[PDB]
């Protein structure tokens, strides 16, 4: 089966093409999608997707992969690796 | 900065406590929180959490990372890792 990696949803479907579908009815409602390859996050607003890519911009912390600390600059990430985990 | 990882957020917090805070407006909503170490997936229904926890005990295609086919059957999945990718 197809699953829907959408939030609060994972409904599923025996075709592909039938979730993709499905799929429609969440992405009409967040028309904004991150330029990223492989980044499947959208938004709903301009602004939330433009905060989005300036997360990727920066520096996310890889010593927890729980952990969704990213750092503005190198200054704090290096700060933040010590003084965490 | 820690980043929000709810669907259509990525607000961002200076501390991991401010973030928790505001992630309960969050999980307030989707009560439902998979049991599974390390999965992240909530829903607002009972039904939802036990569709997606069916779908944790079915056979995950890794052929692709992008594709989003879980077999329920081992006679499913090798039949999808056969005929597709
Ligand atoms: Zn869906
Ligand atoms: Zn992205
Ligand atoms: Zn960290
Ligand atoms: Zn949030
Ligand atoms: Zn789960
Ligand atoms: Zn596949």
């Amino acid at each position: 089966m197809y699953v829907c990696h959408f939030e609060n949803c994972g409904k599923a479907f025996k075709k592909h093409n039938q979730l993709k579908v499905h799929q429609f009815s969440h992405t009409q409602q967040l028309p904004y999608e991150c330029p990223h390859e492989g980044c499947d996050k959208r938004f709903s607003l301009p602004s939330r997707l433009k905060r989005h890519e300036k997360v990727h911009a920066g520096y996310p912390c890889k010593k927890d992969d729980s952990c969704s600390f990213v750092g503005k600059t190198w200054t704090l990430y290096l700060k933040h690796v010590a003084e965490c985990h």
